[PDB]
């Protein structure tokens, strides 16, 4: 009666909350996930509300979290990773995606460095699920740049360096609903200025995501 969660990356452990709208993310090496959550929550709390799933409680190592793919009849996901790397630089230069709904049908790898061209052809990739509806796809587009383009201003006065964290892609297949957050904060630490690395990880993809919206 353990449900495991379809994650679309990563290495933990995530199963389904034994209710609705929950998931339980293991914390595999240290509790440092649960530590940033409540330092964010206690110094950055609009950071927390905009950006990033609800964090309900802890039981023992479990974090339970918002599961951000909830209200979605047909969700489709992606995990970009827009903080740094334990030692390697990033696939596509400024972040690398670590996987996407549907992947193996376009042979995706995440080992796999990317030029500017297959970068953008994967992010397409991922796309495909929404349809032949341009104005409807653009609209999920230009909502997602509506909020990366704030949560890169707000990074500006954020005094952590953002190592690990994803960015969580989401779109319904009709359409009707997207959505982007911040997760994954085990290896966040406490820095005495903002995260240049990062910020420039968010304003890559708006500026690919734009380019999209864009296209004849
Ligand atoms: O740092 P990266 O991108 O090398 O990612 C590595 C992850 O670190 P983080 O997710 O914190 O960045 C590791 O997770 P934690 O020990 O933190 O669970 C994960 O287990 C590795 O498989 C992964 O290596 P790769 O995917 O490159 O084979
Ligand atoms: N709150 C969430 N709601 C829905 N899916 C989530 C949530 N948090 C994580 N995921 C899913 O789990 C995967 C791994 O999450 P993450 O926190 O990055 O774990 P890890 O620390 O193991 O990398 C993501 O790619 C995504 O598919
Ligand atoms: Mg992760
Ligand atoms: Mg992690």
């Amino acid at each position: 009666s353990i449900r495991i969660f379809p994650r679309i990356a990563g290495r933990s452990y995530i199963i389904y909350g034994q209710t609705s709208g929950i998931i339980c993310k293991r914390m595999e090496k240290s509790d440092n996930e649960f530590v940033i959550y409540n330092y964010i929550s206690e110094h950055y709390d609009k950071f927390l509300k905009k950006y990033v799933p609800k964090l309900y409680g802890k039981n023992n190592d479990m974090l339970l979290l918002e599961d951000l793919t909830y209200n979605y009849n047909n969700p489709n996901v992606m995990d970009v990773k827009i903080g740094a790397r334990k030692r390697k630089s990033h696939t596509s230069g400024f972040f690398s995606i670590r996987g996407y709904t549907n992947s193996h049908d376009y042979k995706f790898d995440p080992d796999e460095y990317l030029t500017s061209e297959s970068t953008i052809n994967h992010i397409k990739n991922f796309m495909e699920a929404g349809g032949e509806n341009r104005d409807k796809t653009k609209q999920v587009l230009l909502k997602w740049i509506m909020k990366l383009s704030e949560l890169a201003n707000d990074l500006f006065e954020i005094n952590l360096k953002f190592d690990g964290v994803s960015l969580i892609f989401i779109y319904d297949d009709d359409c009707s609903k997207c959505d982007v957050n911040v997760v994954d904060f085990s290896r966040v630490k406490l820095i005495d200025t903002n995260d240049q690395m990062t910020i420039s990880a968010v304003t890559n993809l708006i500026k690919i995501l734009s380019e999209l919206a864009d296209n004849p």
